[PDB]
């Protein structure tokens, strides 16, 4: 529903946004 | 490029979240 | 450490982030 | 309020998070 729906595409978005992050981090730590 | 790039995008993703967001306090205050 | 570090700090705003989204799913959720 | 507060902290989390997002990057670009 609307911010059920605004929610589900935020913790979505978060979780490829921690994915993101992890890469950076590690292509760092090589 | 894998660290500087992972973290363009997670900036971007991290933009659409906090966009979603902000609908969400806005469908929220209804 | 500027950048090394900026990382980790931001993981971790990410992970309060994703959890208090976690909660307000199911408050909502009611 | 309950959802209002968790949405508010995740808002605000998220913000620190693209501030320290930045700082990385720009160490980078250093």
């Amino acid at each position: 529903a609307e911010a059920e729906s605004a929610l589900e595409y935020a913790q979505q978005a978060l979780e490829k946004a921690q994915l993101a992050l992890q890469a950076a981090r590690q292509a760092l730590k090589a």
